[PDB]
């Protein structure tokens, strides 16, 4: 009726014990909510002693042997003459790090894939309420008589007993591990400071909408409404009224793609100017400088095109001097800031209309709705537990052009206080005019940073961080310190094969 | 007094972490709240030693 | 704080340092049943599923 | 820690079997997609045997107490001075009916309310797939050593073992009975004649969409494309060519709500007919009469207003004999008919893009599309189960005035060989110019369907219950018979109090 | 001549020919045990059935023609199922259990 | 099937 599928066993046949260690996150406070990968996109280690908070790890038999070539295991026996494997399962030792707790689950379905739900689920309050989890407290918040959890984890249901060539085993994956770190006794306060309430930094959704960032080919305006162009202008004017502020007050901008301030007509003769075109190119400031993105010397937003005030000082440069905000061509003269500060409260939250998704930031398309893949958008859970995460789901998808430059990330949250149709987040070190994760002592980007000085998601990042770390279980660590947690692992094989040959030593020439 | 059993059941344990207060020094001898009233989490990390 | 000053007069009272919220949480299990009659379910492609 | 509910027994209890004989159907093969009630909407058992071939029985100790009143059942013992109640439970037995076989299904959940998806599938082939299911096969399919399928049943959960006042208990319903007549040797041929396909006739959409029916108070107009109206015009002339027909040949439609034909300018002098303004009054033809509806003789529309004729006519009755339709105003004088036949075939259908909803036929708007009730649209099944049952769930629903003439059932299906974007199904009786389930050798409507002789649900009776007969288990029963189903009851009751009074009668004066 | 496959099955199920007594949306794993079928008498025609599961499918010149009744009628391992008009029974279908290919 |  039916039978038992049999297999003959190899005429020779070799337990290894595959041995070794795994990092399963090195973290920094500001990293926290990011996937930790030990192989790098090789900017992320600069200036960061920890990449990521938690981690997917797939393991396979090619993974191990990797791991062989960077030293970090041993193999119990070689595998070298003998081409068949039978793998056995894993034991896995997790031991308790010395300040920080963390959460593990694994699978072993062999059939391997991201979701954006897994992402999210990472977020550490998530991630503890799951079944099948295992919590590993620090030594300080629990002393234990073993300073590990020990457990054996079976193959992958697709992984039968059978032997197999190492040829066709070596990729498939037989482990995942999924780990994120922790607070136990810091729950809900995690690193607070002061209020419940974060403050969030973004770009004013009602006046910054054109996107067209990041050249000096291209004279900047913020916003085009009917068939208008809105255009930006600094300075370092006293004056109180809006109309009476000169033509020539006005520091027009030409760029966005540097960190230049720009400066004022009154040092013509410091920059040897001759005209206002040579102002344009000499004196022009961007809007994102340290004074200009918030505002702390005025900044005036008008329909007038700065080629219409061209047109002004070139028909007469003695009428430049003159000429006032007072009767010039489409005057929208106002005082707008290109930032506005909100305040979230997590508590606040309820999930009812949030959003989020990536658009492009250097193309020339207007306005901020939700475009390209509509299946990336991400709906309807609160914004500390929408955004863990999903900024590496989206890198790991690879829909996108790979680079943080070329994106801005967007959401729509009801539940601050103030409010912007969408937000785009901007760190407080874009805000301040540094660079992503640069020390607050220094006050200018560095070189290959004050070049690209325009909104993308490499300035968003410590904010959607931030925001992150308004959730549930965040832990709080201190300023210099990196937080780590590592698993010793032993994967059982056994290799196959017909015997092998080998070689000898002469006695005389040999251990004296 | 005796009922009829429904014709399907399915078990269900609602499981989860309740915050039972968050306090500084100048906030013990008051209620916490979780869900505020907008004022309190202005400038203060907690809102109550008691609830 | 002029009577949270005065609480903190009596005993019992903690002593929390300057900066630092102190906190507790309980975990709940609450165990329940949902009773009713039989539901109506869906199902998925064969060919289009977990490759 | 934890306690019994205990009650007292009351001083005096009585058991009473409610013992009685229940219909469960009544049926011809025209009603068999429709909810049999033995209570009937007036209209519904003049000329029809049987009003249905599924039903949805609810039985309350109210409802009992009424079907004692029609003599329907027995009660064991009175009620009269004991108020209290305990109900323990029912027994049904179910009979092979002679000639039909049935499936029942059964509920007890105290909570009453209805479904789409349960009148959907109250569908034969869907209710005789459902868990349990009781099959009550007819004494033609199969002898059986007990003429009777019995089963016992126990009170809704929510009715517990206690005493209860009867004035509590009498309107909370107790069970719920489902019921659908069904063929077993049948299964897929059903009532099918030739062809696998049906013919559905329905309203052509692309011109007639106006939906302004039923007034002799207004001048009818079949569509508005931008500003315009466009009209409908009999004739009874044999010309080959839609240029030379006469002004004069044209019979215009000036009322919908009548059978009336109309006549041709040539019996002016039959009908004392002095103006064209009173050929308009006496001579107008309905679209909807037997050789109109489907243009036997051939009906022309066109943008050219019947008042552009009249403005002719009445300029120069003399030149209305010389014109012509060649130069007219607007003339798009065309060949189409108000009818068009589709083929349906249910082994060809998908359920893909399948729809239905009810549209308000007596009222001044345009178009077919999707109104009203957005929550009562039925998508994505093929049409046999999609129809099946739904005009009485909307009936039973009452979101919509109740009567048949103020709605028409609309529906969508890619599947049919020819198409139309929405069909407006017409019964075989409306296209042949007869009352909606009158038998063929008549050949007008009786006097109230003479009125209101236009488009609305009760003239689509019998095209949807033939789309749902075009569906698997539908029985076939020969015309001028009736298939019946019954089942026996008995439910089960204590009646509780405090001892009554009682009274006596004469010796002398007694049984002899 | 019918074959039948886990899609053929869910083909079915759009037709609503079916039921499936639990989902498979977020179970990608399917473990096939075999069949039951009951098959029925007609009223009016009596009926051969033989059924096969070599997981080789294919079509014959003389599988066809076996299909002639009298010839189909005389092949090892058929059902036949009278008609109720030329055999009344106890239970109105023939019942069998097929195995996996 | 039935509880006190």
């Amino acid at each position: 009726k039916r039978l038992n599928i049999v297999e003959w066993q190899p005429k020779s046949i070799r337990k290894c014990r595959i041995k070794g260690m795994l990092c399963l996150f090195q973290t920094t406070e500001d990293r926290l909510s990011y996937n930790f990968d030990m192989y790098e996109e090789s900017i992320i280690p600069e200036k960061l002693p920890g990449g990521g908070g938690f981690s997917i790890k797939n393991i396979s038999l090619y993974a191990l042997y990797q791991e062989h070539i960077h030293a970090h295991n041993i193999f119990t026996h070689t595998n070298t003459d003998r081409p068949l494997a039978r793998y056995t399962g894993c034991s896995l030792k997790f031991y308790q790090s010395k300040d920080i707790d963390y959460v593990v689950t694994y699978s072993t379905s062999l059939p391997l894939r991201s979701s954006m739900g897994m992402y999210n689920s990472m977020q550490p309050s998530i991630h503890l309420m799951q079944q099948n989890k295992l919590i590993v407290p620090s030594k300080q918040t629990q002393k234990r008589r073993k300073p590990y959890i020990k457990k054996h984890i079976s193959p992958p249901t697709q992984m039968k007993s059978q032997w197999y060539f190492q040829h066709n085993i070596a990729n498939i994956p037989l482990l995942m591990i999924r780990t994120t770190a922790l607070t136990l006794d810091n729950y809900y306060i995690g690193s607070r400071q002061l209020s419940t309430n974060v403050t969030i930094h973004t770009l004013n959704t009602t006046y910054i909408q054109n996107r067209d960032w990041g050249d000096r080919n291209k004279t900047y305006y913020c916003q085009t409404l009917g068939t208008q162009r809105y255009f930006l202008y600094g300075t370092h004017s006293t004056a109180q009224n809006i109309n009476d502020i000169k033509l020539q007050e006005l520091i027009p901008l030409t760029n966005t793609q540097d960190y230049v301030q720009g400066f004022d007509w009154t040092e013509k003769d410091k920059h040897n100017i001759t005209t206002y075109k040579e102002f344009l190119t000499k004196g022009a400031g961007n809007p994102f400088h340290a004074e200009w993105i918030t505002a702390q010397n005025p900044v005036i937003h008008t329909a007038n095109s700065p080629t219409q005030i061209e047109q002004i000082y070139t028909a007469s440069t003695t009428t430049f001097q003159n000429k006032k905000l007072t009767d010039l061509p489409t005057p929208g003269y106002i005082f707008i800031t290109p930032t506005v500060s909100l305040r979230y409260n997590p508590y606040k939250d309820l999930a009812e209309r949030n959003k989020c998704y990536f658009v492009r930031s250097k193309i020339n398309a207007h306005g901020w709705d939700p475009e390209q893949h509509q299946e990336l958008i991400n709906s309807d859970l609160p914004q500390w537990l929408l955004l863990f995460g999903y900024p590496d789901y989206i890198k790991r998808t690879q829909n996108f052009a790979l680079v943080d430059t070329n994106y801005i990330l967007v959401d729509h949250c009801p539940y601050t206080n103030p409010e912007k149709t969408p937000f785009i987040p901007l760190s407080t070190s874009f805000i301040e005019g540094r660079s992503p994760y640069s020390p607050s002592d220094t006050h200018e980007p560095d070189e290959e940073d004050q070049n690209r000085w325009y909104p993308c998601y490499q300035y968003q990042q410590e904010s959607i961080n931030s925001i992150c770390l308004s959730g549930p279980g965040t832990p709080k660590i201190p300023k210099g310190i990196t937080a780590e947690a590592k698993v010793k692992y032993s994967f059982n094989f056994k290799w196959g094969g017909d015997l092998p040959p080998m070689s000898t030593i002469t006695n005389p020439t040999d251990q004296p």
